[PDB]
């Protein structure tokens, strides 16, 4: 993918955005913004520019999947990628997100090389 691409990671705890601008980094991705909830990242998408969306799922203000519906049903922004990364792990989960338009669905806690590979399977599926 284009090393400039611009990521939104998306997550109420800041060891987790941390741990998540920091991977994209070692993978060549610099230019990398933080939200803290759903109402906070749609703030941000507003203002432009955004190639992918990293999320979490329980967040206060707006939560993860009412974010993930929020995006796919906006005419500037349905096409987002967004990857879902959440400690959520029932298969409900998986399947309402899936269902709403998930990219991708990463559970906590995850390895590197995951994060990794699910990236890089959303590039190949969308022609990145
Ligand atoms: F709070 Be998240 F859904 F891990
Ligand atoms: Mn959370």
């Amino acid at each position: 993918a284009d090393k400039e691409l611009k990521f939104l990671v998306v997550d109420d705890q800041s060891t987790m955005r941390r741990i998540v601008r920091n991977l994209l980094k070692e993978l060549g991705f610099n230019n990398v913004e933080e939200a803290e909830d759903g109402v906070d990242a749609l703030n941000k998408l507003q203002a432009g520019g955004y190639g992918f969306v990293i999320s979490d799922w329980k967040m206060p203000n707006m939560d993860g999947l009412e974010l993930l519906k929020t995006i796919r049903a906006d005419g500037a922004m349905s096409a987002l990628p967004v990857l879902m990364v959440t400690a959520y792990a029932k298969k409900e989960n998986i399947i309402a997100a899936a269902q709403a338009g998930a990219s991708g669905y990463v559970v906590k806690p995850f390895t590197a090389a995951t994060l990794e590979e699910k990236l890089n399977k959303i590039f190949e599926k969308l022609g990145m």
